[PDB]
RNA sequence: AUGGCUGUCGUCAGCUCGUGUUGUGAAAUGUUGGGUUAAGUCCCGCAACGAGCGCAACCCUUAUCCUUUGUUGCCAGCGGU
């Protein structure tokens, strides 16, 4: 069942009321998530996620921070899988048709 | 009442657009920020991504050197004084 050795929870106060259902925490000012509920979402997650990787995988691994950027430009970068490892230029989906040519310049370059 | 022309802030760094986003809306963002430039100059940052007019460059001149050209210009090495 549990696979996350030391991923436990995180984040002291700064919590978000909406995150009670998945919190069982306490230990020292910072709450532990609900290890026993995290996983039941690897079900459904990787499921409906796989259920469209076969329907034809088009993903986009959004993840940024000089502390994980290329730990995402990884076997994630590789497969049926796109990504963004730095500042997410805003409107890049909603303005893909202005940005599409921001690509044409990348390649032409 | 005007065309054309001209002073002027000021060769100051400014003025805008599309698309995206935001607000009920006038509008906003972009162009609020951190540096730096002569500069909206540039670099980082950034719900914006991109662009046009201005900044800059392309023009004249000046400072070095090469090619060509030697009269009306030049005289280094020559012969004539
Ligand atoms: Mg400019
Ligand atoms: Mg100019």
């Amino acid at each position: 069942m549990l696979k996350a050795g030391v991923h436990f929870g995180h984040q002291t106060r700064y919590w978000n009321p909406k995150m009670k259902p998945f919190i069982f925490g306490a230990r020292n000012k910072v709450h532990i998530i609900n290890l026993e509920k995290t996983v039941p979402m690897f079900n459904e997650a990787l499921a409906e996620l796989n259920k469209i990787a076969s329907r034809k995988g088009k993903i986009l691994f959004v993840g940024t921070k000089r502390a994980a950027s290329e730990a995402v430009k990884d076997a994630a970068l590789s497969c049926d899988q796109f990504f963004v490892n730095h500042r997410w230029l805003g409107g890049m989906l909603t303005n893909w048709k202005t940005v599409r040519q921001s690509i044409k310049r990348l390649k032409d370059l």
